[PDB]
């Protein structure tokens, strides 16, 4: 029986490598592989890629969402690490946490330009 | 020990000019379960993995975009889509699917939809 099991991500980057390098370094994550053009990190499992692009424009348009389990541990485990200060485009930056329909989320966006939103369901939304 | 957050799982975003028509193709093409519809964001999942489609201004956002989705029972899979999805990969003008593949990691197969992004439905070995 065909079945899905689950989602990766892939994120975009004008450089890859430094990309990869603040998810592993500043957020926690482990390396799973590493080419000019595409990288893999992971943490707790669940995996997110990121693959070369030419143009700006694409990882300042790229999301992803993952979920969590203890959303308030993981913004104050970052908190020191990644600037609040989210007007600034000219570093990566992290919103606070807030109430959506689904749940709460705060979204942080990388080097490259990605915004990747970190959100706890509420068991509601299941 | 203290409270430390968990990774739980991720959800690829694809990118669309145009997110209802992309939607309905997953849904009705691919045999996703509808989540979500607004004018700028839709959520489809099958299996209880989800996946996401926001809106964008510039095709080369998509042409850009993928994702990676693993899979059980990749040969069943294929199969299913064969009817509704042409093989002709190389005729951009329509949505398109790639034979399985032999890769490193496994077997996977490519799936260009028609807003433009490229999902990869890969089994892992072992
Ligand atoms: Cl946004
Ligand atoms: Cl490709
Ligand atoms: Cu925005
Ligand atoms: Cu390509």
């Amino acid at each position: 029986m065909a079945v899905l099991l689950s989602g990766v991500p892939v994120l975009a980057a004008l450089d890859v490598s430094t990309t990869q390098k603040f998810w592993i370094e500043v957020l926690g994550f482990t390396e799973e592989f590493l080419t000019e053009d595409f990288g893999g990190v992971s943490r707790d499992g669940v995996e997110l890629f990121i693959c070369s692009v030419e143009d700006q424009v694409v990882p300042d348009n790229t999301q992803a969402w993952l979920r969590v389990r203890d959303i308030d541990a993981l913004h104050a485990e970052w908190s020191a690490r990644v600037s609040s200060d989210y007007a600034d485009a000219s570093h990566p930056a992290m919103t606070a946490i807030r109430e959506v329909p689904w749940g709460r989320e705060f979204g942080l966006r990388d080097p490259a330009g990605n915004l990747v939103h970190f959100s706890e369901l509420s068991e509601a939304a299941e």
